[PDB]
């Protein structure tokens, strides 16, 4: 069963508009196609076109990505599957905007109604909504694990400084599993605990960016939500579901050495070509997320692109990479 791949183009910023930039990207949501102008001036051109599971043009709003991509995944998480969503693309294209979003300016909104909110805050908000009173008892735990230069950092441990690296071990009770020693899991007890947890992470990040060169563009971040669920039948028996969701904001795909990024692409290549050795163990990212790449987790990729002709080569590079990734076969199953 193919993983899901979608594409999102960012809108032009002030600078580009001021320059009367014209888009080289066309997304047709009916055909589910992205089409890129690769040459030719006005009245005759070359184009490259690619079909994906969905396509989101530059005017697409957060709410629409959330309804289309995330809603059905969260439903699956709530059924007790593990899911992963990746954001993939060059720096500046909207990976973080998609996975996190931002605040609407001038304190126009509370966080729960901000139309610029992204996947993470909307998902956490929605979990409490969907499970308010349906007879499922539940707890929600989050962790935020980052990988930079092949070291692991915990962005939510409030009593460790950002300099302290975690260690990873194989998890003996699990072929596909690792243990991250020391990784804080924070219980989010209700919707009114969410925002401040997101705040503490962001502050812990600022610090990281100060210590580590080009941190925000070279790091991979894995924001995990684990939902432990318990139903009681009419006969008093207990039904347990556990769902895990990984929300991954990857390092920029552009262009010193990102071992985890290089390995991710080599993992995809091995999977699509069906070669029997898949090099998961060659990087921390791919050991942690091994079950997401041709294993038992339902995976989606959101590949983010630019409308600007300056970014032509990296745009094509992302589309090609994303398009190949569609042939990855996963076998989701209940926990
Ligand atoms: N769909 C969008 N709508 C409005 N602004 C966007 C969108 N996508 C990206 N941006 C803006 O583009 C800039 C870079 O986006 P960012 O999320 O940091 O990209 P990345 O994480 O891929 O480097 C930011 O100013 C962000 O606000
Ligand atoms: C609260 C912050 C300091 C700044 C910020 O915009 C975000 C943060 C950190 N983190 C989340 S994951 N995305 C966004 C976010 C969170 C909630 C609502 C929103 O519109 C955006
Ligand atoms: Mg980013
Ligand atoms: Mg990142």
């Amino acid at each position: 069963k193919n993983i899901q791949v979608v594409v999102r183009c960012r809108p032009f910023n002030l600078a580009e508009r001021k320059a009367s930039a014209h888009s080289i990207v066309e997304c047709d949501p009916v055909r589910k196609e992205v089409s890129v102008r690769t040459g030719g001036l006005a009245d005759k051109s070359s184009r490259k076109t690619y079909t994906f599971d969905m396509v989101f043009g530059a005017s697409t709003k957060q709410i629409d990505v959330y309804r289309s991509v995330v809603c059905p995944i969260l439903d699956e998480v709530i059924m007790g599957y593990n899911c992963t969503i990746f954001a993939y693309g060059q720096t500046g294209t909207g990976k973080t905007f998609t996975m996190e979003g931002e605040r609407s300016p001038n304190e126009e909104y509370t966080w729960e109604e901000d139309p610029l909110a992204g996947i993470i805050p909307r998902t956490l908000h929605q979990i409490f909504e969907k499970l308010t009173d349906n007879g499922t008892e539940f707890s929600v735990k989050v962790s935020l694990l980052e990988i930079y230069n092949e070291e692991l950092f915990d962005l939510l441990n409030p009593s460790s400084d950002v300099s302290e690296r975690l260690q990873m071990f194989d998890d003996p009770r699990n072929k596909r599993g690792v243990i991250i020693k020391g990784l804080e899991e924070i219980t989010v007890h209700n919707k009114d605990e969410v925002y401040q947890i997101l705040e503490k992470g962001a502050a812990k990040r600022t610090t990281a960016a100060t210590l580590m060169n080009a941190y925000s563009s070279r790091s991979h971040s894995v924001f995990s939500v684990t939902i432990h669920m318990k139903e009681t039948t009419i006969d008093g028996e207990e039904l347990v579901k556990i769902g895990k969701l990984n929300l991954v904001d990857l390092a920029g795909s552009e262009n010193n050495i990102n071992q985890s990024l290089l390995t991710l692409g080599r993992v995809i290549t091995a999977l699509v070509e069906r070669t029997p050795h898949v090099p998961y163990r060659e990087s921390k990212l791919t050991r942690i997320l091994q079950d997401s790449l041709g294993g038992r987790t339902r995976t989606s990729i959101i590949a983010t692109i630019s409308p600007a002709s300056l970014n032509l080569e990296e745009t094509l590079s992302t589309l090609e990479y994303a398009h190949r990734a569609k042939n990855i076969l996963n076998k989701p199953e209940v926990n």
